[PDB]
């Protein structure tokens, strides 16, 4: 029975404020140390990505859930999908408003329908026929992302090994500043937002959502672990070809079959959590990496 | 420069009865003239697979469009996406209603905004704005499909090669009859309902949009090929592939960068016809092809 671990992403983009880095650090390991305390008691590798991004949306700090950034109508749509890396079954919702937690509609959606994939009005029907509440809309909208919105008018995810080595991911996102209605992004598009497979590993993506989806980042990241590369060379491979063929940015996590992880991204800034062991790794800047104790 | 060729598929389905043989036929062959036409006249890969996908859409005997299949409410719901693999460029739609041509919105996603996937209340939105006409939801409801979704409660696509070397897919449905509100299969995902690469090949997929999401179909056929495999080899694996390990059937069209270019399927039945050299290539059963003339 391996050795589990949890890895956490949130959001691969710009230089963050300096103060609110403490705030976003707290976060992270908060994340980690949930879906860690969920592998801890023997937990399943798709019970603990979804417990550590359901803590991220409700945290304000990241663009998932509570803290989702707005649409161009200055309103709140939000993405999310989950896979379990046995059989490869999988859920997720698109462009869904007025609920608190993503996440675990999606895997709502994954057990809880014959479907795979549900959006917008039969996404809000389904929630209400699963029996979830509906959340006022400027609960979920911030100050900072007002703010936001203005000066351009002038992500999260989780990967996870448990005890039996099954893999799984989950990724989280109230899309990207000044977005049209109805834009759906990378992350509830199974192989490019995300992907889990035991014989393999599974990925969490975040960047310029578009760049993502045109290149499968997530199954591609993949692709290079079955040929032979490391989890880091093949997250390099990955992310350069976004790069190098489609002019964009952004960042992954990846934990392979053999319990091998590393966080890598050509965006200026992740923040990620790793936990494995009983030590906490964190970091947001390229190259410089905390290593702490897991009670 | 590169002889061009059109390949086409609606839906891999089930046995095809004889009075459907022939109209299906003929919707086939008119679809594959419209593509190669284009391709004969100058035009783009892209212009040449939407050309062969409103076709499609437009007639009556084939699941997207008008003569879709109809949700569990009795309303038609629609996905189409489009890719050019020359700069990796998409556009996607889902659970988009009362419109004749998706696959003309999703080209739309493409060429006007900065995003490559629109959803329901959003897709719409931006069809009004761009002058596409609402129609009656019941002008795409055929009383065949009528008949189904009363008794089962009690996919098109093409890839071209062009004569500046470039590929491209397109793919459009009504999806999987009577399902839940707002179900998204395949057919608007990039990698799973299709993908374009102009270093690589073309892939359109038909069949269970839940198994193609998770196996990543199309996607999956093209790494076969970086690999070196035939376009037949590489289609047999990804097919045979997702038959064992979610259990899924399908088919699909595939187009190498180099103008060989394949249709198999695992369902019983898959309409595909194919138009390069002068000649037109059609069937609907394995090996029950008929290589004619073309004009
Ligand atoms: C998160 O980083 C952004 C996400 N990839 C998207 O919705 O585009
Ligand atoms: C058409 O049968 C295939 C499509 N992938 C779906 O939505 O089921
Ligand atoms: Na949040
Ligand atoms: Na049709």
């Amino acid at each position: 029975h391996m050795n589990p671990i949890v890895v956490v992403h949130g959001g691969g983009a710009g230089p963050i404020s300096k103060d609110r880095k403490e705030r976003v650090h707290q976060g992270m390991v908060r994340a980690a140390t949930v879906g860690y305390g969920i592998l801890r008691e023997g937990g399943s590798a798709v019970d603990a990505v979804e417990g550590a991004v359901v803590a991220l949306e409700d945290d304000p700090e990241f663009n998932a859930g509570c803290g989702s950034v707005l649409n161009t109508n200055g309103e709140v749509e939000m993405d999310a999908s989950i896979m379990d890396g046995k059989d490869l079954s999988a859920g997720a919702v698109s462009a869904v408003q007025c609920i608190a937690n993503p996440i675990k509609l999606a895997r709502l959606v994954m057990e809880k329908t014959p479907h795979c994939f549900l959006t917008d009005q039969g996404a809000a029907q389904f929630a209400a026929a699963m029996g979830v509440p509906e959340i006022p809309g400027e609960k979920l909208v911030t100050e900072r992302n007002k703010k936001r919105l203005e000066k351009e008018k002038h992500t999260v995810g989780a990967v996870a090994l448990d005890c039996k080595g099954n893999v799984a991911y989950a990724t989280s996102t109230g899309g990207i500043v000044n977005k049209m209605v109805g834009r759906v992004g990378d992350s509830p598009c199974l192989g490019a937002g995300g992907y889990a497979d035991n014989d393999i590993g599974a990925v969490s993506t975040t960047g310029h959502g578009e760049s993502i989806l045109k290149v499968n980042l997530a199954r591609l990241t993949l692709f290079h672990i079955e040929q032979g590369k490391t989890v880091e060379e093949a997250a390099d491979l990955s992310l350069g070809y976004m790069k190098s063929r489609v002019k964009g940015l952004g960042g992954l996590i990846v934990v392979s079959k053999t319990g091998d992880w590393v966080a890598k991204w050509t965006s200026t800034s992740m923040p990620w959590a790793a936990a494995k062991d009983g030590k906490l790794h964190f970091g947001i800047d390229p190259d410089d990496t905390t290593i702490t104790d897991l009670p």
